[PDB]
């Protein structure tokens, strides 16, 4: 009955701010490692939008984004240039401005960016 | 083609700490096949083309990397044969998404020590 949102993230305060604001727009869907992987894959397939905070390098976040692209999901990636890091070319280079968006942001504005996207 | 096409993935923008090991792996992979591996878009598109051409995808997954994870996720969805190599001597716990993707056949994750990487590759490709 509500949109289904999937959040990926490797910072705790910013993650909590993002997850809390996502609840305005829908349900945020997000044993052993295999059971974790299969539950995450099931939630990815159910998701209407996949949101990832990509400032911290993470194999798991990258993997989730790769699976999400192959499932043809709408994807929003959020990067903080103030980190001083250069974002992976595989993530920056996947952006097409519509179905796969990569947005640079300053920490104070993250809720305004999500409101604009949703 | 004649030779198996091999795709190698390792951290770059996530960190170049293991660059010298990557060269040793690529050197041994060359024994068993052809190693195939707007600036960011061009890197993404060429890498995806090589990934699609690959018969085997080999990834060193010790250093956390968005790009290596992304390549592995696209490779799984392309139903590629995948070998991931992880070094427990790093002190790291490998991401559950990578460890949990392993099925022991088409997606394998092997723990190894740096000194045995040539013997590991010889066994996998035998
Ligand atoms: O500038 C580059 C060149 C290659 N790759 C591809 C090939 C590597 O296997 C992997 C490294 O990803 P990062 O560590 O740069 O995120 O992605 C990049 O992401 N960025």
């Amino acid at each position: 009955m509500r949109p289904a949102l999937y959040f990926c993230g490797s910072d705790r305060t910013l993650y909590e701010r993002i997850v809390s604001r996502l609840r305005r727009f829908g349900t945020v869907l997000t044993g052993g490692d295999r059971l974790i992987h299969e539950q995450d894959l099931e939630w990815l397939q159910q998701a209407d939008v996949v949101v990832a905070e990509v400032t911290q390098p993470s194999l798991g976040v990258g993997y989730e984004l790769g699976r999400a692209v192959a499932f043809n999901k709408r994807i929003l990636c959020l990067f903080r240039p103030q980190s001083g890091r250069v974002l992976s070319a595989m993530i920056r280079g996947a952006a097409d401005g519509s179905r796969f968006q990569v947005w640079d942001y300053e920490e104070g504005e993250v809720e305004a960016l999500l409101d604009r996207y949703f």
